[PDB]
């Protein structure tokens, strides 16, 4: 499902997120962008057998089960596929347990590389809030 910037931002706000770890909505919104493209179907397979789902492409290798990865977790308790659907809930709790750790949002590299030290608040600038 492609969503709204505001279709996702007012969802990730209501679901919690805004200032989740001192970490303000638009590090979220802008994360997802560059993370998935809004697409929650997105998936990315990788050289390991790995495979980052949904939104915010939760790795398979360590925070949830797709069927196959030759070794690994399941810090969440998701099947992979919760990642995939529409609504966001699962992605988002998942989510909030990887950024729970002490890297805190730099588990997202593109929100690592393409939001830290950027104008964020420009992600929800505009926004049905």
């Amino acid at each position: 499902k492609v969503y709204g910037r505001c279709e996702l931002a007012a969802a990730m706000k209501r679901l919690g997120l805004d200032n989740y770890r001192g970490y303000s909505l638009g590090n979220w919104v802008c994360a997802a962008k560059f993370e998935s493209n809004f697409n929650t179907h997105a998936t990315n397979r990788n050289t390991d057998g790995s495979t980052d789902y949904g939104i915010l492409q939760i790795n398979s290798r360590w925070w949830c089960n797709d069927g196959r990865t030759p070794g690994s977790k399941n810090l969440c308790n998701i099947p992979c596929s919760a990642l995939l659907s529409s609504d966001i809930t699962a992605s988002v709790n998942c989510a909030k347990k990887i950024a729970s750790g002490g890297n805190g949002m730099n588990a997202w590299v593109a929100w690592r590389n393409r939001c830290k030290g950027t104008d964020v608040h420009a992600w929800i600038r505009g926004c049905r809030l």
